[PDB]
């Protein structure tokens, strides 16, 4: 019994996604995914029977260190990317390349290159850069993986690859974008940003990207409720960008807490006290959250493309009950956020709080594996429900 109001004005078009990074690494821990039914089925195949028809892929350069252990988080690499990438081709699904351009996560804060371009100079990290995201798509169309989108930086506020200077970063965004036009026209190109609470922060961004001529289709943002401000912000920052820049706008990361529960052991970003939590945490709760956003999204115009809910499957090795036993597994597989490994990349957070998922209760599945009713979101936004 899940109730959803059909958001009014949604294109037929308009991109469903979600971001499963993390699939590979959990699969491999042993954590298997079902269907409403029960039985056990690929989540991939489920995704698309609940209308989902994109798939996100975060990509690291060299997420391990120098004896192979990976920093964990997912432990995604190229390799994994085109292993996502064939399963969510295999079931109609067009995928949207997240390039972090750094061997382990990427936002406002950590914008480390990768330990590769280490200390290489400005006009060689470049190239490589260019390079780089060439290989990397040439690679996954050989795999005949259906690439629709390519996102240059993730969460690039301040930085990228190690470069602070948006003279320069730029320059980094054009040599990523040239590759992507060179491999393909109907790519798109989106940057993406966050906190769009913050007075005239995507305004200063547009302009800054427009005075130094980088070549981008969409203006991606971030949009966690927890501290993004309010939908009716969304919508009118993202709508300035588009009117003025003629951009193509959209959310690509966001989610929301169905249960204030943690089934893993490690805890949770959300929720917490001093989040802003508008909907109840529950499973109700967490589909208003969904639907709301691809409304703010979508009241944008013919310039709202799509919504990306992020990591919709991080869900528990195993229960809380078995910390011992299940640090072992994250750290094996680097099915958590973060293996202690990564402390030679990041000393500061996931040097001294690696550990198990933080988000498995901002999942679309229980943390047996099983969907819940709010996974139905993606198809009664469409119509709603009777
Ligand atoms: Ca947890």
């Amino acid at each position: 019994g899940l109730y959803v109001e059909k958001v009014s004005g949604l294109r037929k078009d308009f991109i469903k996604g979600v971001d499963v990074s993390s699939i590979i690494a959990l699969e491999e821990s042993g954590v298997a995914f079902y269907n409403e039914s029960g039985k056990k089925q690929d989540i991939f195949k489920t995704l698309k029977e609940a209308g989902v028809n994109y798939v996100r892929v975060r990509i690291w350069n060299d997420p391990y260190d120098a004896n192979g252990n990976g920093y964990g988080g997912g432990n995604n690499d190229l390799e994994k990317a085109i292993q996502i990438g064939k399963r969510a081709t295999a079931n109609g699904m067009k995928l949207l390349a997240d390039f972090h351009y750094s061997d382990f996560w990427a936002d406002p804060a950590k914008q480390k290159a990768p330990k590769a371009w280490a200390n290489l100079n400005f006009e060689d990290k470049k190239t490589a850069l260019y390079q780089y995201t060439k290989q990397s798509l040439k690679a996954m169309k050989a795999a005949g993986i259906d690439i629709g989108m390519v996102q240059v930086g993730n969460e690039t506020n301040g930085g990228l690859a190690g470069e602070t200077d948006w003279a320069k970063m730029s320059q980094l965004f054009n040599a990523g974008s040239q590759a992507v036009r060179e491999t393909d026209s109907n790519i798109l190109v989106a940057l993406h940003f966050t906190n769009p609470e913050t007075s005239g922060r995507y305004a200063w961004i547009a302009e800054t990207l427009h005075r130094h001529h980088v070549d981008y289709d969409v203006f991606a943002s971030s949009y966690y409720p927890f501290w993004h401000g309010t939908l009716k912000n969304l919508t009118s920052v993202l709508t300035s960008v588009a009117d003025t820049y003629g951009k193509k706008v959209m959310v690509a990361e966001t989610s929301y807490t169905y249960t204030a529960e943690d089934g893993d052991g490690h805890g949770n970003t959300a929720p917490k006290n001093g989040q802003t939590l508008n909907n109840p945490v529950t499973v109700q709760g967490q589909a208003n959250a969904v639907r709301d956003v691809i409304q703010a999204v979508s009241d944008v115009g013919e310039a709202g493309i799509g919504v990306f809910y992020w990591e919709p499957a991080w869900i528990p090795v195993g229960p809380a009950h078995r910390l011992e036993k299940n640090k072992a597994l994250w750290e094996t597989y680097g099915s958590g956020w973060a293996t202690s490994y990564a402390a030679e990349y990041d000393p500061e957070d996931a040097g001294k709080w690696f550990g198990g998922s933080a988000v498995d209760n901002q999942a679309l599945f229980d943390f047996k594996g099983r969907p819940l009713p709010s996974l139905h979101v993606f198809q009664y936004v469409d119509t709603g429900t009777p």
